């Protein structure tokens, strides 16, 4: 249940979303990661943005003790947020992710955005920044080279972003995924198609449409869950909603991710391993695309390296 990357190393195809808002107690996310673990997720997505990587590594750390998985059976990835573009930054925010977590490496570490605001401890301070995103790369490429991530990605880029690193005078490392918004709304085909041909996994965020955070989400757009085509399928093969939508990303050659903080939710979304839809319902979820990307906000809009610009 794993797709081999384009460095050698395997990544489990489905994987536990990490991010809950400021107002989850952190505690949250340390008791859901256990969940998700013992539920039989192997990929936990994690991030500096996110706040919980003393939690989230703690729960991964746990259960190692307890003697029900090895380091080793747990793909684990953060990434670098978008104050720390800088070459120079780069290895110091690692190192900083590893230790809040207490592990010696991640699986995978990418670039979060590539839109570069102001460096600063500050997460959102209030003004954007240029860097040669190359460089950041060619950093990220000595931090697998010291054994800090074993693979190395980005998240959030375009066509076009993505080629400039491919293209990249010397490049070393070509990144293993490009993790970005992913759902039936905004399914990505053209770009998911340009991955394939490099070798590129394409991981699908919000895959369920997203937590609908009114911070960066119109509560007037479209509940994905709620979609009369998903609901029909769900109906059909007697699954649910989400399910569905998990299980389309996994018949596109998608490693899809999904966030849960419930109980129930977390154990039903490792279901989607048990059935498999027809050409027929893959073809009626395709045609669902509607160029609907649910974080639509100024923050993201106005930046000069904006990845939906093209
Ligand atoms: N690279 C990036 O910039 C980026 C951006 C967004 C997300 N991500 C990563 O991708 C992860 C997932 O994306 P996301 O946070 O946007 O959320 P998501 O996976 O789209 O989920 C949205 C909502 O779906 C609900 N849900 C989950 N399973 C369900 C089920 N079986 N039935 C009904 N509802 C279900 C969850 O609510 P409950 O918690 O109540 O179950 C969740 O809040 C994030 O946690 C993060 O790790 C990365
Ligand atoms: C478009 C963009 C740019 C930089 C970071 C993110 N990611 C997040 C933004 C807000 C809240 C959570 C996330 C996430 O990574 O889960 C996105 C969606």
């Amino acid at each position: 249940q794993c797709v081999k990357l384009n460095d050698g190393h395997f990544m489990p195809v489905l994987g536990f979303g990490t991010y809950a808002p400021p107002e989850v107690p952190r505690s949250k996310a340390l008791e859901v990661t256990k969940l998700a673990i013992e539920a039989g997720f192997r990929h936990i997505d994690s991030a500096h943005l996110y706040n919980n990587e003393e939690q989230v590594g703690l729960a991964i750390r746990s259960k190692i003790a307890d003697g029900s998985v090895k380091r080793e059976d747990i793909f684990y990835t953060s990434k670098l947020w978008s104050t720390f573009h800088r070459p120079e930054l780069v290895r110091p925010a690692l190192e900083n992710s590893l230790k809040k977590a207490q592990l010696d490496y991640v699986d995978l570490y990418l670039i979060h955005s590539p839109m570069s605001l102001k460096p600063g401890e500050e997460l959102s301070p209030t003004i954007f920044d240029i860097v040669d995103l190359c460089t950041t790369w060619e950093a990220m490429e000595k931090c697998k080279d010291a054994g800090l991530a074993k693979s190395i990605g980005v998240s959030n880029f375009n066509r076009r972003q993505l080629e400039m690193i491919l293209n990249k005078p010397g490049l070393k490392y070509k990144p293993v995924c490009n993790q970005v918004e992913c759902h039936p709304y905004f399914n990505r085909s053209k770009l998911l198609d340009f991955c394939k041909s490099k070798d590129i996994v394409l991981v699908a965020y919000s895959a369920l449409g997203s937590q609908r955070d009114k911070r960066w989400v119109d509560p007037n757009s479209p509940v994905l869950l709620e979609d009369p085509v998903l609901c029909a399928l769900a109906k059909k093969h007697k699954r649910t909603p989400a399910l569905i939508a998990l299980r389309y990303q996994l018949q596109r050659g998608v490693v899809v991710l999904a966030k849960s903080y419930n109980e129930q939710r977390i154990r039903q979304n490792v279901q989607v391993f048990e059935f498999q839809l027809t050409a027929e319902d893959m073809k009626a979820i395709d045609g669902l695309d509607r160029n609907l990307h649910y974080f639509n906000s100024d923050s993201f809009a106005s930046h000069p390296n904006y990845p939906y610009s093209d």
